[PDB]
């Protein structure tokens, strides 16, 4: 039997202000949304695993897209609070390399950073990628498609929102099956109702959602969305875990 993840921690990593048309492509632009930024910490048998690394420190007190980030929201300060130094981490998982998911990746210079090849290669070329998110000499562990990280921790390839976006399917000891969509769906309605949202390839984003729905049919997991203001406040967050 595969081990489950001992603890899954949801960690607030600051916020990001966007036009409301980013959670619903049909909306008349002109209203602001203040979205939560997340990272996740997985305690496993072989060691702690961090999923995403917050915003780049150039966003600290430095707000189309307006980062709302304090010093406390820097990944190493998050790491201090959880009780680890970067080198304690078994793996870093980058769901993708957008600035609000990979901006702290430079803090981890020894830990393998799991990233999809299509994401990594896009970040080497596409304009939307900040250098903080694609530093050249980190220990990248480049994968393609679905991948088991450690027993209990699986990566589901869900491109569309970005060229190589990936989501997480986790089994925890306390909660059983958990799906973290990350940016494969910002909100429940992006997923449930297939309300269109911001992305590199919306058509591919839809098929990724359709694939996740096949997984949900079979596994019936609890699902946590990437930037969901409605779901946010009833999540148990660090120091609590699920
Ligand atoms: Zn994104
Ligand atoms: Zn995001």
């Amino acid at each position: 039997m595969d081990m489950t993840v001992k603890k899954l921690y949801f960690i607030p990593a600051g916020r990001c202000m966007l036009d409301h048309s980013s959670v619903n492509s049909a909306l008349t632009p002109g209203k602001l949304l203040n979205l939560p930024v997340w990272c996740y910490l997985l305690e496993t048998e072989e060691g702690p695993i961090l999923v995403d690394t917050g915003m780049p420190e150039s966003a600290v007190n430095n707000e189309q897209i307006l980062p709302k980030m304090t010093e406390e929201d820097r990944i190493v300060n998050i790491l201090k609070r959880v009780g680890y130094e970067p080198d304690d981490l078994l793996y870093i998982i980058s769901s993708h390399l957008h600035f609000d998911h990979a901006g702290g990746n430079g803090a981890f210079t020894n830990t393998p950073i799991i990233v999809q090849r299509t994401e990594y290669e896009a970040a080497l070329h596409r304009e939307e990628y900040m250098k903080e998110c694609i530093l050249p000499h980190l220990n990248y562990k480049i994968i393609e498609g679905d991948y088991e990280v450690v027993p209990g921790v699986q990566l589901l390839y869900t491109p569309g929102h970005s060229p190589g976006h990936q989501s997480l399917f986790i089994k925890t000891e306390q909660s059983g099956s958990v799906l973290l969509t990350i940016d494969a769906s910002y909100t429940k309605e992006n997923f449930e109702d297939e309300v269109p949202f911001a992305g590199f390839d919306p058509e591919l984003a839809l098929s990724s959602i359709k694939r996740l729905k096949e997984v949900v049919k079979k596994e019936k997991p609890i699902i946590f969305f990437g930037h969901d203001i409605e779901q946010e406040k009833s999540c148990r967050v660090f120091p609590e875990y699920i």
